[PDB]
């Protein structure tokens, strides 16, 4: 699978302390939440520290499989 076209409530995912995301994903700005696919593509946020699907993907993947709709 690649990217996601559904919900992106990654908040509890990385905001609660997932992988590297929490640290950089939400710190450089605050993408710890749907932000993953709202205004900028996870590839843009990660561009901060210089990551990419690294932490971003690790989330949209584990999230869509653990926080589907609700």
């Amino acid at each position: 699978e690649e990217e996601s076209f559904g919900p992106q409530p990654i908040s509890r995912l990385e905001q609660c302390g997932i992988n590297a995301n929490d640290v950089k994903k939400l710190e450089e700005a605050g993408f710890h939440t749907v932000e993953a696919v709202a205004y900028a593509p996870k590839k843009e946020l990660i561009n901060i520290k210089g990551i990419s699907e690294a932490k971003a993907d690790k989330i949209l993947a584990e999230a869509a499989k653990l926080v589907p709709m609700g």
